[PDB]
């Protein structure tokens, strides 16, 4: 039941080498470039599939191409099995990495230099008028290059949305959106059913950090979408903050006093982490947690 089999060459120059990931919607594999003679990502989605999704993607990806921490788009294309995307390939994803640690935990250092370039792929995003609207570790990947190993990459725009019209303004919510993406990261916003906006992917990032610090978050346990949004609605969300710099106070406040419609401040997050690296004396050329160094 795999859209491709091994050894499968797409436009006589992508050859299947294996099956990298999943889904309902799609699936990705890793490919020979018989050109240029890297391995890539094959991203396919089946032609008969009734939610055509990756069209969606792929604009998405091509307008944010020459942005930091975006897969290079290759390529594209459609024919009557399958439709497809050629991008960069990229390596180890964060949960992964969260979970190799001995503690399930980063050090700040760690933490904070990835947030800054979560933040700067999720503000990318929004610049080209798009929600994620999944925002989790498992999404972001390192990069497998000496070009690009210190650097986080943005994947999966399967359950992206776009929140403006066609001349740029933002679009009306629907008064009911069935949120549809991963429990444990989704903001208050999005268990309530309500149209997700900007603030919800920073709801996602601020809660990924916490975990990325603390190693855990209080719902963890709890894999049940209702029972997990009547845990955040009551928690005392400063109490997340215990353990974390003082500046975060300024971030989930900032996040809180946000709605659909309200542009967030990119800048006053960016400072926060920028601010909390300085009062600790962490440096953006230390070594990541996962680095013998
Ligand atoms: C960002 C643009 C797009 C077309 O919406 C996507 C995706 C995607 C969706 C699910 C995925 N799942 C995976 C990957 C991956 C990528 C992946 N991908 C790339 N480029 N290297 C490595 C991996 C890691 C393997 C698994």
């Amino acid at each position: 039941a795999d859209i491709l089999p091994a050894n499968y060459v797409v436009k006589d120059r992508w050859k299947v080498l294996k099956k990298i990931g999943g889904g309902g919607f799609g699936e990705i594999y890793e490919a020979m470039d018989l050109l240029t003679r890297e391995n890539v990502a094959l991203k396919v989605e089946s032609a008969q599939q009734p939610k055509q999704v990756l069209k969606m993607e792929v604009a998405v990806l091509k307008k944010l191409q020459g942005k930091d921490h975006v897969c290079r788009f290759i390529g594209c294309g459609r024919n009557e099995k399958f439709n497809y995307v050629v991008m960069q390939l990229q390596g180890r994803n964060l949960a992964d990495l969260r979970r190799s640690q001995p503690r399930g935990t980063f050090t700040l250092s760690t933490t904070l230099r990835l947030g800054k370039q979560i933040l700067e792929s999720i503000e990318a995003i929004h610049s080209v008028g798009f929600l994620h609207r999944d925002i989790k570790p498992s999404n972001f990947a390192m990069g497998r290059l000496p070009s690009t190993y210190r650097k986080c990459y943005m994947l999966d725009f399967g359950l992206a949305r776009q929140y403006t019209n066609t001349t740029g303004d933002v679009r009306p919510p629907r008064n009911v959106a069935g949120f549809r993406g991963t429990v444990r990261y989704a903001s208050v916003n999005a268990h309530k059913n309500r149209e997700m906006g900007r603030h919800d992917d920073l709801w996602s990032l601020f809660y990924m950090l916490v975990e990325f610090a603390v190693g855990q978050l209080p719902w963890r346990k709890i894999k049940d979408k209702e029972q997990v949004g009547m845990i955040k609605e009551k928690y005392e969300h400063r109490m997340l903050l215990k353990h974390m710099p003082s500046e975060f106070h300024l971030f989930l406040d900032h996040i809180a006093s946000l709605d659909y419609f309200t542009k967030p401040d990119y800048q006053l997050i960016m400072s926060v982490f920028e601010n909390s690296m300085k009062e600790r004396g962490i440096a953006e050329n230390e070594a990541f947690d996962w680095e013998k160094a």
